[PDB]
């Protein structure tokens, strides 16, 4: 079933949480590396690349930022695991970890150094799949043995689609993606886009909220650059996005319980191998 916005402040998300009793949960992060960042920044970042390294932060770099101010306290032990996709080293197919042996981030400051260590180094390639990074996830899950997991994808939201193709038929990139977030339903996975860019979105907004296959709504889409754009203060942003972030989680929580995915191996889940970041 569909979930809508139920909660108007951050405070009611605490609540909500709070009455479902969430106890432990971890956060992923998975990065778009695709050629498509160099053109979607054309209105909301002044015709650059969305990945271009300057003196000003780039979307990437802030909406790292934010998740770290707004969201490092659904990371139990502060480590978090981060992947990139859509390099040339990638494709469609792989995703590579930040880290040669797969060790992890430790606290969103080395997300943020780390990202920007590795992203000039990169050929962005394609073509665009969310596939990778979301079974990346659920065998992050897998192999936890069913712990809840919070997978943060910041992306520019373009998944390679057909065009102009009316039909409502999919590309293999767009089926691909839509077939791992049915099958990550199946696992005690919340995911969270991070949509950063010019879009356009109704591709993330579909997946936030149309997608019948699935066991229960386990996708959120969050419009990072409209909630950026707006004219209100720095601590009004974060609180939106925090709020925007989190609007779909108490529900899914509950959801993993009721369909007795928390704590449970699953074991259907393909174990998925992170290459090593494509650098020097
Ligand atoms: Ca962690
Ligand atoms: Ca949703
Ligand atoms: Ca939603």
């Amino acid at each position: 079933s569909k979930i809508s916005d139920n909660y108007s402040s951050l405070l009611q998300v605490s609540e909500a949480l709070g009455r479902a009793g969430l106890e432990s949960s971890n956060l992923i992060v998975g990065i778009d590396f695709t050629k498509s960042n160099e053109w979607t920044g054309a209105k909301s970042f002044n015709r650059k690349s969305l990945h271009h390294l300057s003196n000003t932060p780039n979307p990437y770099e802030q909406a790292i930022t934010i998740i770290g101010r707004t969201l490092a306290a659904f990371d139990e032990d502060n480590l978090i695991p981060c992947y990139g996709f859509g390099d040339a080293s990638t494709h469609d197919q792989d995703v590579f970890s930040f880290y040669p042996e797969g060790r992890f981030c430790n606290g969103f400051e080395e997300v943020l150094a780390r990202y920007r260590e590795i992203v000039p180094q990169l050929k962005l390639a394609g073509p665009t799949s969310f596939a990778p990074i979301i079974e990346m996830a659920m065998t992050v899950v897998e192999q936890s043995s069913g712990q809840y997991h919070v997978l943060v994808i910041i992306a520019d939201g373009q998944v390679t689609r057909s065009v102009d193709t009316e039909h409502g038929r999919l590309s293999p990139q767009e089926q691909k993606t839509v077939d791992a977030i049915v099958k990550a339903s199946t696992l005690p996975l919340s995911i969270v886009l991070v949509g950063v860019g010019d879009g356009p979105w109704d591709m993330m907004q579909e997946f936030d909220d149309n997608i019948p296959a699935r066991a229960f709504d386990n996708f959120q889409f969050v419009n990072f650059t409209e909630i950026m754009s707006k004219n209100k203060d720095q601590s009004r942003k974060e609180t939106e996005f925090a709020l925007s972030a989190l609007m779909e989680i108490p529900p899914q929580y509950k959801a993993t319980i009721e369909l007795n995915l928390l704590g449970v191996r699953n074991g259907n889940i393909p174990q998925r191998i992170p290459l090593p970041p494509p650098v020097q």
